[PDB]
């Protein structure tokens, strides 16, 4: 069902869902490529223990990027710019107990744009929920190894001071990635990203990646001074 | 093989294959989007028993949508804005005894337009047919249930006066959409619905929405008073 | 890795590779469309006698065309006007006994033209390796049969001559098919053939069609005189 609508003001209120919904419809009349800082925090509140969060201040771009990767692709309407569904949960929905409800906000938005909420209910309810982290490599230092055991996609972002890729697999075996292999390898499953409105299609977006991570249990990046790297990854476990 | 070529008259001769065809061709130089009135029958005339009637005037958009759902799409040519292939049986070709023929007609063409049919022959027979049904809601009509059960695609007439749809599920839940709830969700399986000469794709057609039945038995349509609402829905069924 | 940047000259020097690849990259400033009479050689040198020839002078386009057939296609890029991914070997890379190494090269380039070969690792090692083959019909006879048994892939060229090409499957059954026919089904596997660089899409190639042969072992061409068909075929076999 329709959630909120959002226009004229920077930062978006709590919005809360008491209804078990199992994904979430975005669109708003920014261009996937003009987004720029709105980020999105979405949890979920326990009213006598801790609460889960699944997400916290999250980038648009890397959400709907992690969230629409395979045969799927964000799609436009002649009203909105940009349509995107992001599921939270694997199959079914989420089984909410006593006292259980849902919390979405958003932040860094710009005055005179809109944007939209809509929730996505289905006939079942799972345990397994998507969660999202996020792993920053920073300027000063050149190369740093992130441990990613257990995460099924990662989204980088494209800098051209980025030289070196290494993936360390379960077997042990280290194979050395170039941002040319990593992008072109990225680009044969998920060949289209996005569909304009006019017609015209974009196959990725230059600033950021998609990396399918199977059986990987480690990353090295080799780069140079200047410039900050993010790495958003997401996972899928039981809470 | 070729089967006919039709131009200058408003009205298709009474086409006559004998053949064991599986699926046919459609091509014309009138585009997708502006199709308007042509229609479409076909039926085998059977020997020993009863006719089969596999397609009733069913209006050509919606034949040429509810075969083309999926990894493929409706193509065009430099000579020809418009080619499909639609799919008259199940793997296999329609199974003919030694005088049995499919008999095939086209109404409500253009004078001035252009309209192919082609056939496509196959190693295997089969007994498997896809029937194409249609369906109607009335002008003062309010809310209607219909029985989707067995069937798994069906197409509707997208007007501005239905306000919710319901899919009743095999299990019992209810689910209630939206029209651009549904439409998103259905966007999701086939993102692509045709490639334009130029090059450019469209994603879906404007007036109409092709809906996947997928472990649904039931459909209640709530809307308001002033239309009729049409749905060609598409089973697969041994004769 | 970086294997070679070929421009200013008409032909590339031999190029070898002394560690496993599986896959290579092909990316040039030219289109899937500009692309006339370069050739490529790929084989295995073996160094105490005998080679494994996997490729010898094929057509640049009919190996890219050979190779991403499915759910891929050839990309593009802001700088390179093509960039195409074709695997040397089912799943893993190719595994080298004592003594051996990859050797790789072009002919016929031309010379204001940038070429750029990459090689791409992986974390297993596999005996099964493609091979290509070339198949050629004259072009002062009308009427020829080819033997087609054991290869999944061909390509064929597009002329006006071919009037009809009839198939003979593992059953015995014949189906003639006419060259509109071919096209409209080659092309519900794979509908687009490749992504432009301002964001269209081409379904195809004018003078080339891909011929999936899936449980067939012969086929026969019916044409007129004139011009002489060549077919480029694609197998899987252990070395």
């Amino acid at each position: 069902m329709k959630i909120a609508t959002i226009t004229g003001v920077t930062k978006s209120p709590e919005l809360q869902v008491t209804k078990a919904i199992g994904a979430l419809i975005l669109s708003s009349d920014v261009a996937l490529s003009a987004l720029t800082t709105e980020k999105i925090s979405i949890y979920i509140e326990r009213g006598n223990g801790s609460n889960v969060i699944l997400a916290n201040k999250v980038l648009l771009k890397d959400f709907i990027l992690a969230s629409t990767y395979g045969t799927e692709n964000t799609q436009s309407d002649a009203d909105n710019a940009m349509i995107a569904l992001c599921e939270l949960a694997d199959e079914g929905s989420i089984y909410l107990a006593d006292k259980e409800s849902i919390k979405i906000t958003l932040e860094d938005l710009i005055s005179d744009k809109r944007y939209d909420l809509h929730g996505i209910e289905e006939p079942q309810q799972t345990n397994n929920l998507f969660f999202f982290e996020q792993k920053s490599v920073a300027s000063e230092e050149f190369n740093k190894k992130i441990d990613v055991q257990g995460f099924d996609l990662a989204i980088m972002t494209v800098d051209d001071s980025v030289s070196d890729l290494s993936y360390q697999y379960s077997n042990g075996q280290v194979v050395k990635y170039l941002p040319f292999e990593l992008q072109t390898l990225s680009r044969d499953i998920d060949p289209i990203q996005a569909v304009l409105s006019d017609g015209k299609v974009v196959q990725g977006l230059t600033d950021r990646l998609t990396l399918p991570l199977v059986a990987v249990v480690g990353i090295e990046i080799n780069k140079s001074q200047g410039s900050i790297i993010n790495f958003v990854v997401r996972c899928l476990k039981t809470v």
